[PDB]
């Protein structure tokens, strides 16, 4: 598919049996998730944007489906407003920008 | 172009006969450039991003070239992490998401 930017680029992805709305992120090298409880190890991690920090969890080789397309990888989880898919996720399911 | 995204997508932009280096950035609604002098008005604003709230400075239709393309639209310029064009821009030049 072709995503415009008029609006904010959301889409539906499940993670287990949660479906959740995400932006598809160009600006982010990782994917970030709103708080849940995951199972497995995880390893701490600060990440930054436009208001400083937050701590996150990061979570490893954790299956994505995006838009009914299969990834699997890193996803940090912590209180990030929005649940953000990004670039490690992105080249998975074949998504290039394009003007 | 088509850019791919297992790197971060930089381009170069022209903004005053400055060229700068900016993230193409689907995630952020505004563009927002790290402290800089443009000339004219502004207002007082106040934006979110992962880690809170930022104070930037706004200014309004201001022309930058993108990677080539043209836009004229609004500039925040303030304590972001890096340069970012907004989809306040990337509609402008014509950029969609593509899987
Ligand atoms: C290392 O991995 C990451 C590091 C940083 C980020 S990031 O999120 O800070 N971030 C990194 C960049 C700042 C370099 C990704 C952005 O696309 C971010 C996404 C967004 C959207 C809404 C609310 C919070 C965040 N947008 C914004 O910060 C944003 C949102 C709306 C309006 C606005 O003016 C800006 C993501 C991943």
């Amino acid at each position: 598919p072709q995503i415009t930017l008029w609006k904010r680029p959301l889409v539906t992805i499940r993670i287990g049996g949660q479906l959740k709305e995400a932006l598809l992120d160009t600006g982010a090298d990782d994917t970030v998730l709103e708080e849940m409880n995951l199972p497995g190890k995880w390893k701490p991690k600060m990440i930054g944007g436009i208001g400083g920090f937050i701590k996150v969890r990061q979570y490893d080789q954790i299956p994505i489906e995006i838009c009914g397309h299969k990834a699997i990888g890193t996803v940090l989880v912590g209180p990030t407003p929005v649940n953000i898919i990004g670039r490690n996720l992105l080249t998975q399911i074949g998504c290039t920008l394009n003007f």
